[PDB]
DNA sequence: CCTTTCCGCTTATTCAACCCTTTACCC
DNA sequence: GGTAAAGGGTTGAATAAGCGGAAAGGG
């Protein structure tokens, strides 16, 4: 029932999985807290599918709706956690991300060997939570730090499988058209982009030397910023990108949009883009891409 | 007989996707 | 001259991350 390569799906988790660890108050507890650990991916529900492919590669993992829009795979059970973190063992993380693993393999720990049954153990864990993910949040900063008391205080790419599960996450293929000074007044330009947040700005490097083409733009939004690596030198995209995703699949219904991108690509190395009829069948593409998909 | 696990649901922002202007390159 | 490539910029929602409530097997 192999439906996913693992380096794809190291990849997608990547991209959009999350590692949680939450400790609850709990009055019925002898320490005074619950535990919760897990493992999840939320997605749009068009990508079900690929979290059915994850589950049912794994045998582990409850699907769920997430809102009227979305839906998820949470891995909870504390036995089926073990799964988990030998596909992480033996198919490692890669970006920042991998920080979040490391510290949840350490709950994990303690976990097994029962600790958390004992207030010791929570406060472990709290120590363990406070760099994982958003950290910890006022009520638990307060319970566990006293007045006059002390505060609670990157790999290489490794394949295209890897690559192809990323981009699957993060990835866009779009085609652009430009307002041009040329006879028809448009050019087409074929982009590939891969966005990340700059905390794996060195990520972003890696994809440039990986993959031999591309730059990397500085993005902003008031008080926030990310990164775009990207690719429009069309020789790039038809001799790097475009081979790459053909060996290695992108999945969910972003393959689609990979398969009308290159549909353009053909068009192009064709120079039917320099027509009036090439550009009006581009322009028919690119409207039931990505956002305008039915 | 406490503790694990599931379930429905919510929130902030890091993503994806989008467009326009300028400069570089080469039958 | 005419096209390709790169520079320069935006937006809204699909992600990430994680809440509270409760089912259920268990002395
Ligand atoms: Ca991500
Ligand atoms: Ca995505
Ligand atoms: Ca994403």
């Amino acid at each position: 029932n192999e439906s996913i390569n693992p380096w794809v799906l190291t990849g997608f988790a990547d991209a959009e999985g999350s590692f949680i660890l939450r400790i609850r108050n709990n009055n019925k507890s002898s320490a005074g807290y619950s535990t919760e650990l897990g493992f999840q991916i939320t997605l749009h529900k068009k990508d079900k599918s690929i979290l059915e492919n994850i589950q049912s590669t794994w045998k582990v993992g409850v699907i769920a709706n997430s809102g009227d829009n979305a839906v998820s795979l949470k891995v909870t059970r504390f036995e089926d956690l073990r799964v988990v973190l030998n596909h992480f063992e033996k198919y490692p993380l890669i970006t920042q991300k991998l920080g979040d693993y490391l510290l949840f393999k350490q709950a994990f720990s303690v976990m097994e060997n029962k600790e958390h049954l004992k207030i010791e153990g929570i406060k472990r864990l709290v120590g363990i939570k406070a760099n994982l993910n958003w950290g910890l949040t006022d009520e638990l900063k307060e319970a566990f730090v006293a007045s006059g008391g002390e505060n609670i205080f990157n790999k290489n790419i490794p394949n295209s499988g890897w690559l192809a599960g990323f981009t699957s996450g993060e990835g866009c293929f779009f085609v652009s058209l430009i307002k041009s000074k040329s006879k028809l007044g448009v050019q087409v330009q074929l982009v590939f982009s891969i966005t990340q947040h700059a905390r794996d700005r060195e990520l972003m490097d890696n994809l440039v030397t990986y993959l031999g083409c591309g730059y990397i733009k500085e993005k902003k939004k008031s008080e926030f910023s990310w990164l775009e690596f990207v690719v429009t030198k069309f020789s790039d995209i038809k001799d790097k990108i475009i081979p790459v995703f053909q060996e290695n699949n992108i999945i969910g219904v972003k393959l689609e949009d990979f398969e009308d991108w290159c549909k353009v690509a053909k068009l192009i190395e064709e120079k039917k883009h320099l027509t009036e009829s090439g550009l009006e069948e581009i322009r028919n593409i690119k409207l039931n891409m990505n956002k305008g998909r039915v």
